């Protein structure tokens, strides 16, 4: 599946948290075969 | 707000990834005020 993100950084500016969320999003219904 | 949450690592166990994912899921609804 994807690789795992890297996290932004605390200091990383809130859209820049939001990409990551998505992306670990993706990453976790991927590692747990559930892909709803 | 809640407190920005720490990031658990990129060696966390899968259970403790989600844990995260869930608490910046309301971090980032209340920075954003749209707490739906
Ligand atoms: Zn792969
Ligand atoms: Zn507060």
């Amino acid at each position: 599946g994807p690789s795992q993100p890297t996290y932004p950084g605390d200091d990383a500016p809130v859209e820049d948290l939001i990409r990551f969320y998505d992306n670990l999003q993706q990453y976790l219904n991927v590692v747990t075969r559930h892909r709803y």
